[PDB]
DNA sequence: CGGCATACG
DNA sequence: CGTA
DNA sequence: GCCG
């Protein structure tokens, strides 16, 4: 019926069990703030299933057969199937471990690990942490600092105006060197929290030393409000209508060779990357990471050309980007 | 039961 | 530890 | 929490 592994499977970005997969991912992520990677995963897939289904689960018999639902998740449906609501789902959001934990943990800077010490410490609110800067990272005192225009969605219309600065500072870098647009936006969304951009240049090597150069480009262009190699995290500062607003944007540099699949680990999703992960090393033997993809028997790197190359070679039915809402 | 993606800053 |  |  169902494959098990998210890869498997065309994912739209928009389905038709938006609540059901909702509920479940609230779960997921309370799972993954008192630190159970196993549960975060299961409630993330059991979701996933979901959204890759035809049509609208109307039944409980409808998911006998799914992969990744259980006792537990089935419950989960089962409640909202009869009454419109999960106890325990409404028990989390409107719990303060969880609130707070999910203010935290959307601060730029903050993981779980520092959002739970916060919380241990008797911290709750933005302004507890505003009261005492000693103990905040310059990267968590931006994140702090620009946190209201970084909880605001960026939209598809930001995007465009923004590659377009990137270029001129990427084309002054380095002649001929290009720009992609990665990330959730690749996948269809017209919204999203952060941009993604892939810069590689066609003549292998001349990539090497890029991302600085295009660094000290934007900055010296009063772009840069916030940044920290061949990845960049940084906050930039994007037109408004009469003013300006904090956005995140993430700057990565490959080399052509390398391209397809820095392409592919970045256009995501999160759970659609991690299951390919899976699946290359548990079903194929093989190692995918951002860069390539590895033989650990024959002790070689499969070369690709393309993301269709990595898919053939894995042995799965291509996806495009836009399939790939895991 | 073991496993749960895999890097870089 | 943070980030993707 | 679930799969194999
Ligand atoms: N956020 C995040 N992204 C990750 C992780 N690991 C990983 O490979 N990625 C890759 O990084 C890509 C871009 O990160 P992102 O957080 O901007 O993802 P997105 O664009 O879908 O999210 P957004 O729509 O909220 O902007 C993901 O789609 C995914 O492929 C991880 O732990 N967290
Ligand atoms: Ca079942
Ligand atoms: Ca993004
Ligand atoms: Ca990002
Ligand atoms: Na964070």
């Amino acid at each position: 019926w169902m494959p098990a592994y998210a890869c498997q499977r065309p994912t739209p970005l928009t389905h038709h069990n938006t609540g059901l997969s909702e509920a479940l991912e609230i779960l997921a992520e309370a799972a993954g703030f008192e630190g159970s990677e196993g549960r975060l995963l299961t409630f993330c897939r059991a979701a996933s299933v979901l959204k890759a289904l035809p049509s609208p689960v109307t039944t409980l018999s409808q998911l006998q057969g799914l992969p990744h639902f259980g006792e537990h998740s089935s419950r989960v449906v089962q409640e909202l199937l009869e009454h419109g609501v999960c106890e325990e789902v409404e028990r989390v959001r409107r719990s303060e471990r969880y609130q707070t934990m999910k203010l935290f943990t959307q601060i730029f800077g903050v993981g779980v690990k520092t959002a739970d010490r916060w919380y241990r410490e008797g911290l709750r609110t933005l302004d507890d942490l505003r009261e005492q800067p000693q103990k905040l990272t310059q990267q968590q005192k931006a994140g702090l600092q620009h946190h209201q225009d970084l909880s605001t969605p960026v939209l598809r219309s930001d995007v465009d105006a923004l590659q377009q600065v990137v270029e001129e500072a990427v084309g002054q870098a380095l002649p001929g060197a290009t720009v992609t647009l990665t990330g959730g936006f690749r996948r269809g969304k017209l919204q999203g929290h952060d941009v993604d951009f892939l810069i590689t240049h066609p003549k292998e090597g001349q990539e090497a030393g890029l991302l600085p150069r295009v660094m000290c480009r934007l900055q010296d262009q009063g772009l840069i409000l916030y940044h920290q190699f061949e990845r960049s995290f940084c906050i930039f500062r994007l037109p408004q209508p009469g003013s300006w607003k904090a956005v995140r944007v993430d700057l990565v540099v490959a080399p052509v060779s390398q391209f397809p699949f820095a392409l592919l680990g970045w256009t995501g999703s999160k759970l659609f990357q991690r299951e390919l992960r899976r699946f290359s090393r548990k079903e194929k033997g093989l190692w995918l990471n951002s860069h390539g993809l590895f033989d650990p028997e024959q002790k070689t790197f499969f070369q690709a050309a393309s993301e269709e190359d990595i898919f053939r070679h894995l042995g799965l039915e291509y996806l495009p980007p836009e399939q790939r809402n895991a």
